[PDB]
């Protein structure tokens, strides 16, 4: 659990960096891109591994999948209209707030 718990974390952690450093660039790396992709499914996977407040669980969980849905659909462009950017920071600030409001 705990070991999982701080696996999950470091991964987050991850994702938010590489998502910050591609926010700063109009075109990034198929490398960035992937590694971004690729933290991310696993950030997704130790989420759910943990469940093998349950309401504040519950809205983290659905904003999780909708962060992962826009994603989806940006990994179908080769650029990505900035208003589908913003849609997709939006959401996955709300995801990170509701992770860390989960250690109060
Ligand atoms: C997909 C994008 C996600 C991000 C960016 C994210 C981020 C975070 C962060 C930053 C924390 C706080 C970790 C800490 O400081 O200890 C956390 C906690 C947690 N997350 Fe996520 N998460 C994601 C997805 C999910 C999903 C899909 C689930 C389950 C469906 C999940 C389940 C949990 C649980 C259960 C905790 C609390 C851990 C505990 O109390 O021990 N996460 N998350
Ligand atoms: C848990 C949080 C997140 C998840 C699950 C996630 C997931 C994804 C996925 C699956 C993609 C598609 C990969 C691709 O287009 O090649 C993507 C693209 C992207 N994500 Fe994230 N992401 C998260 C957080 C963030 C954050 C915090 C930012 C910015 C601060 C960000 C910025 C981006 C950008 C800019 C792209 C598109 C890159 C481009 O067009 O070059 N992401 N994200």
């Amino acid at each position: 659990s705990p070991e999982l718990r701080e696996k999950h974390r470091a991964l987050a952690e991850q994702v938010y960096a590489t998502g910050q450093e591609m926010l700063k660039n109009t075109s990034n790396s198929p490398e960035l891109r992937e590694k971004h992709r690729a933290l991310a499914e696993q950030v997704y996977a130790t989420g759910q591994e943990m469940l093998k407040s349950p309401e504040l669980r519950e809205k983290h969980r659905a904003l999780a999948e909708q962060v992962y849905a826009t994603g989806q659909e940006m990994l179908k462009n080769t650029s990505n209209s900035p208003e589908l950017r913003e849609k997709h920071r939006a959401l996955a600030e709300q995801v990170y707030a509701t992770g860390q409001e989960m250690l109060k």
